[PDB]
């Protein structure tokens, strides 16, 4: 069986912890992860000024799908960039149409609202992003640290990144792989 | 009063989560953080293949000190590179001589052993790095998630990175700043 594949969409102003922790944990799980730069191949200046070099442009990575999961990091400005992108809209609608997992953390879920993805689901967000996500009442809000309603998997903040990433691993590779990846991490 | 300053030494094979989370949290605390590349100015390939562009070479950053804290990420190969570096030895011995904080996580503390820093302290490490750290009995081992004995601050693994970074913030900027930085993170 072929390894599962993840697309992580990296925009200027993304929360770097919410990019790096899921990428790292998914690679620990033996998932083939592509960090794709929204704007192109060039390095991306994250919210706290960490600069990450993407594996590929989104323009190129989006031709190499499909992916088992599409991951949207948070950060207020990163999520706003994801929300404004027609390319992101197309990728998310294709993923939803093929019944593939979509995972978003912190402010990231607000890009689901912008692109009309997953309406009628239970979702969580960062507390400060709740009102934006809930505009129109298209989702039902949850305060769970990770929330999964079918193929929409959401989480709250930097401090839920491990839980979020391990939930992706469990969904793709099963509970046993998630448990094995978790143990060396020294999680509380 | 001038802002505190942190030097984060980034080597090939570093654990990217243990680099990014402390950098981000320290910047949230208003610390001026320099991510310095051990090998030079070029991008650094971390343990799980995240590629980070340093702010400066170590060669340049080490002339712009002193720093309030010197931070050593983990990752087995990153820590081995830190342990082999004469430049790292000199920086750590200068920091120790000026009674400045030194903070190391996961395998990172083993570079303290290599450079003969902080002998006679209580330290923790990743469980798998204990035997290396304890060779010769020069430290006393702790299983605390974060351990601080004077100016030597150590921690265990990816899942202790927030605790580690917030301990640095508390040491530099006080408990109230650490508490204020912590709340928006959604930590368990």
């Amino acid at each position: 069986m072929a390894s599962k594949r993840a697309l992580v969409i990296l925009a200027k102003g993304a929360e770097e912890m919410e990019t790096v922790t899921p990428v790292d944990v998914m690679r620990r799980a033996g998932i083939k992860v592509t960090v794709a730069g929204l704007a192109g191949k060039d390095p991306v200046q994250c919210s706290r000024d960490v600069v990450i070099c993407p594996d590929a442009s989104l323009e190129d990575a989006k031709k190499e799908g499909p992916y088992d999961v599409v991951v949207l990091p948070g950060g207020n400005l990163g999520a706003q960039n994801l929300s404004e992108s027609a390319a992101v809209k197309e990728i998310l609608k294709e993923q939803e149409n093929r019944k593939g997992l979509i995972a978003a953390i912190c402010a990231g879920p607000t890009a689901l609202l912008a692109h009309e993805i997953g309406f009628g689901s239970k979702v969580t967000t960062h507390p400060l992003a709740k009102d934006k996500m809930m505009n129109g009442g298209h989702y039902t809000y949850s305060e769970n640290r990770v929330e999964k309603d079918g193929l929409i998997l959401t989480s709250r903040g930097p401090g839920t990144s491990f839980e979020f990433a391990l939930a992706i691993v469990e969904a793709l590779n099963g509970k046993e792989v998630a448990a094995q990846v978790k143990a060396p991490l020294v999680l509380k």
